[PDB]
This record gives C-alpha cells, sequence and structure tokens, in this order.
C-alpha cells in the first residue's frame, strides 16, 4: 500500500519489486 516504499512502476508487466503490488497504476505500492 505504500507507495514511495517500493517506488516501482507497473505497466506491461508484473511488479519488479517483490511484495509491491499495482494497487496505485501506473506504479506499484509496497503494501
Amino acid at each position: 500500500g505504500s507507495i514511495p516504499a517500493c517506488g516501482e512502476s507497473c505497466f506491461k508487466g508484473k511488479c519488479y519489486t517483490p511484495g509491491c503490488s499495482c494497487s496505485k497504476y501506473p506504479l506499484c505500492a509496497k503494501n
């Protein structure tokens, strides 16, 4: 759920950072 924690971006592919979810398009949030 934490955006700044993961700092990953989801697009034409699954989240790169393990544990992060694309629950905040277009970026993956860590928990």
